[PDB]
């Protein structure tokens, strides 16, 4: 009865996957308002008091698998290690967008209806990091560079990057990605059309 | 009055050609009222080019002008092949194009969609030997030599860096890319109507 | 009693074993009074491992003990495979070690110097089948399957990201004589400092 | 008699600083041996807004300078106006540094071929630390120069040449380890010269 679609959107640190997911969510609100849609952040599954948000070792992957299964099974309430609880309606079909670094672990692949990897080069990602944290939020340039390079870079190199080819769709990031946005939104509309 | 151009690029032995042949047959079976045609970038090779992989073997400006004419709604286009195609002006047009260098910067603005079929070089070499050696019974050494001495420098220096000009990169698993791109063409056909 | 440890890593079918033997020749002929020997990381595999490429198949902690013992000047060291290595204590010693997982963060402090033999994936597969199919007349299909299904995930997930831990990355090609000479000169610089 | 050392690398990889310190070490340690550092930027086309792109480089002029040093000519002038006098009574060590030294056409002229490798985010970090934190330039303009000009040039034209090097030296934010490696290599070349 209650059908659910899960979209895993992975990517490296500062690849803009959250903004991309908000844009997809706009299309879902306007084109399928009777379908329940929601964005979930993999960071809500960080272990409590984790120091390194980039490292795979900081993520409760089993809790995430349990949440994925509960969504597929038609559950109405899911609670996350965050402390957050999410009401999932049972009088609508559901499409859950999920966003994070480690969505494409082999162990996780069978749970997704669709799999996307937001690909951006390391320098462009560092540029986004600097423009957000230094230019906009007036943080300290050296500390921001060091957080990126000493913490985010080893995590990306060892654990995130090798999962990128597990995606069905790799989205290369640019100044304007409107065409790729409509490819993906049309794909999600096709998913809901078959689901409904 | 409307024409849709779909560029599907990819490395040597990435299967992009068969991908477009299958999409072409699906257009023939499911949308005969729409004009569909597949153009191969090899139609723009220079005469008697020994190296089909190398960028230097391709008349890129001739390809840019054929693309521009298709974008402007031209009714007849002629190729360096010597062949000429009539594109009807009383039908919507959906043009599949396949080749190594479709995603050079100067060509990017003409496409309705830009797709790169991605595989790792060892995967592509495996495909190359399974076709050329196991099926065609070619000499393993000569096939490996063609791949590594001719196709690999071309891909490494001239094809690979264009992959990020695509709107969509399809990592190939050996069916997935075919389903995605056919659904994409259904959406494009509906929007063009 | 001084010891220099050279860690030589690389992917599957990168030719690092052959390169290490070439380095060994130059050590034998150039510094015969220094003890030199090549050790393979494959002697630290767990018994009856089905996947020789996977990191999970390697007793890395035993490898760390052996590195520590070599540095401490030990004379006899036995490996998980059953081998025992006699290292003279009346000579200085240079130990070349060869394998997939040598340049892993935890292991970096033990090496006197660190090399990664780099080769692209397609040329490594070419080496693989030219050895195993053209020379050894194995089955082309099974060889391709072994490379792509077992060697390739191990390399992509665990070997490749360690390559930039090397002091020297050696790009593989038909003629590596210039790079071979560079590395041999480096190793004799190490020996000259040791004496 | 003659040694040509090509040290290539991407934008903001520190190959210039490394080569400068190698040249100064050569001045102190082998003063009887003629040492000179040639910058590929001396072969930029006039009024180049993009110093990174291959198309802004007079490569043919660079190959002719390479051949003239190989043949032992006594002066070669560079497109920027500097001229090099090569003594006929001295051994010579020519350090060369630049993005495109490892184009295939140019490979045979070198005694040694080195690529200073660093990841693109590390090189952007070097660029920003040097030109924003140290030289007090505008962060947005520096980032735009790196990403819109240096990055396409590196990705399409510098990167693919990197495996033409004999030796790739991986580096992080500083250049000390590469400096020691190449310093010892130059000492071995000098010993061979005597």
């Amino acid at each position: 009865s209650v059908k659910s679609a899960i979209i895993g959107i992975a990517g490296g640190p500062f690849s803009g996957k959250t903004q991309l997911c908000e844009q997809l969510l706009e299309r879902l609100k306007s084109s399928a308002p009777s379908t329940f849609s929601k964005l979930i952040h993999l960071t809500s599954f960080l272990y409590p008091n984790s120091v390194d948000r980039y490292a795979l070792s900081s993520y409760d992957i089993e809790a995430f698998k349990k949440v994925l299964s509960l969504i597929s099974q038609g559950a109405e309430k899911i609670c996350l290690p965050d402390g957050s609880c999410i009401k999932l309606p049972v009088d609508q079909n559901r499409i859950i967008l999920i966003e994070g670094y480690y969505l494409l672990l082999p162990e996780l692949l069978p749970y997704y209806t669709s799999k996307i990897f937001v690909y951006e080069d390391a320098d462009t990602r560092l540029e986004r990091c600097v423009l957000q944290r230094v230019k906009a939020e007036k943080g300290d340039l050296t500390k921001v560079l060091n957080d990126f390079v000493t913490l985010s870079k080893p995590a990306y190199d060892s654990s995130i990057h090798p999962t990128r080819e597990n995606a069905d769709i790799i989205l290369p990031q640019k100044e304007n990605i409107d065409t790729a946005l409509l490819f993906v939104s049309q794909h999600l509309q096709d998913i809901l059309a078959e689901m409904n």
